């Protein structure tokens, strides 16, 4: 049975069900009591969704992959709802997701060791289990790291943390695009720094080959481009810097996974399920809880739909969902 819905302004009317209480407002987003189960939600009422082809399609996409995440580190969709009673009728949807206390930038006095471990051990498992899914986050960065109190994180939605081959449009790349990322943000959590805060994108490409070195004569044969082979090798040859003289003092185990990660050719850099394997994650790691997802049906990707298509299609996913 549909619920009782009631309605309220805070720029444009809410129409949600009453089991939701005291929106007030942070699409558009509005922290939430959820009577039903206690919970603090985040309800968000998306903005016109079927304004245009390309809006429509967004609409579909977003609520697809959050219907398909289920898992501890990645955030899943708690419900989603219409106002309308009818296909005819649709024209509203709001989705309703936990309610995450800081993010990572809030928390960047340094973190010990152990919470470091935690920290990046539980975005693995959640990046795992992503790319199991043949899904790519592509811009992972603190403020895309959600935690409770417990200290407990999910990984949300989907320039100083792209890896330089997604900066620099390269065709040459894998789900290790995270990884670089990863990096980045483990490397700011040990020393308490952003490790390559460029100005623009070519002084970002300079401290990270400060850091990593020139490509190696193996890296420079995967490069398909003579203007981008000519410009990368009229470049000063840096060597790659030894990674304890920037990382002093941290834990040995980390400075090795760092290295692991910080690295240019992709096909080299560690992967998420390596990763969690690694020594530095001893005290976490457990390899039958590290589970993996479905199969993610992206083909739709490809598609060109209609609005009434794409509106029917995200109607059809609201109606079938299953709550938790």
């Amino acid at each position: 049975e549909r619920p009782t819905f009631y309605r309220q302004e805070l720029k444009t009317i809410w129409e949600v069900p009453e089991r939701y209480q005291n929106l007030s407002p942070v699409g558009s987003v509005c922290a939430a009591f959820d009577t039903k189960t206690g919970l603090r939600v985040a309800v968000k009422k998306l903005s016109r969704p079927f304004q245009s082809i390309i809006h429509a399609k967004r609409t579909y996409r977003e609520l697809r992959l959050l219907k398909h995440m289920k898992h501890e580190n990645v955030i899943g969709l708690l419900d989603v709802f219409t106002p309308a009673r009818s296909l005819e009728e649709f024209n509203d949807v709001y989705l309703v997701t936990h309610l995450m206390g800081a993010d990572l930038n809030n928390i960047v006095q340094k973190l010990t060791d152990d919470h470091v471990q935690f920290l990046i051990y539980q975005i693995l498992r959640g990046l795992k289990y992503i790319h199991s899914a043949d899904i790519i986050h592509r811009d992972l960065k603190p403020s895309n790291l959600a935690v409770n109190e417990d200290c407990e994180l999910k990984i949300l939605d989907f320039r100083w943390y792209r890896a330089p081959e997604i900066m620099l449009n390269w065709m040459h790349y894998n789900q290790t695009v995270d990884i670089w990322s990863v990096g980045c943000i483990m490397a700011e959590l040990l020393t308490g720094r952003t490790l390559f805060p460029g100005t623009d994108h070519i002084d970002q490409l300079k401290l990270i080959l400060r850091l990593v070195g020139t490509p190696g004569a193996e890296l420079l044969k995967k490069i398909s481009s003579e203007s981008a082979r000519n410009y990368i090798q009229s470049l000063t040859q840096m060597p790659k810097m030894n990674f304890a003289n920037v990382f002093i003092g941290a834990n040995p185990l980390a400075v090795d996974l760092l290295e692991k990660m910080l690295v240019l050719d992709s096909d080299k850099r560690i992967t998420a399920a390596q990763a969690l394997a690694h020594a530095y994650f001893a005290q976490y790691h457990d390899p039958d809880d590290e589970p993996v997802a479905d199969p993610y049906d992206q083909s739709f990707e490809s598609r060109d739909l209609l609005i009434d298509e794409w509106k029917s299609l995200t109607y059809d996913e609201v109606i079938s969902f299953v709550p938790p």
